[PDB]
């Protein structure tokens, strides 16, 4: 019956074509106004195309479609005594090599 913050997903890096997963499972549902979801460098308008925000009960879900070298910025969220932060960054260097061979 309380409003204790259970778990928050922070710290996220998204390369080109990747996706972002930010959610905050609370103990109480908050309407629209006491909850603030924004990343410095790109305010999410009700019609935001790159970012998507929703609120259903005690669960707040926010994502990032295909990350592009420009969405980089800080991550700050606040609610019912629910303080949060993070660091969002996108890689634009195709210097990231990956192993395409699972096994040999």
């Amino acid at each position: 019956w309380r409003l204790e913050i259970l778990e928050l997903l922070k710290n996220a890096a998204v390369r080109a074509g990747a996706q972002a997963c930010f959610t905050c499972t609370l103990s109480e549902a908050v309407p629209v106004g006491e909850a603030s979801w924004y990343i410095n460098g790109a305010a999410v308008q009700p019609d935001d195309s790159d970012w998507t925000v929703t609120a259903d009960g005690s669960h707040h879900a926010l994502l990032l479609r295909s990350a592009q070298p420009h969405h980089a910025g800080e991550v700050t969220f606040a609610c019912r005594d629910a303080v949060a932060s993070a660091r969002l960054t996108v890689l634009g260097l195709p210097d990231g090599l990956e192993h395409h061979h699972h096994h040999h």
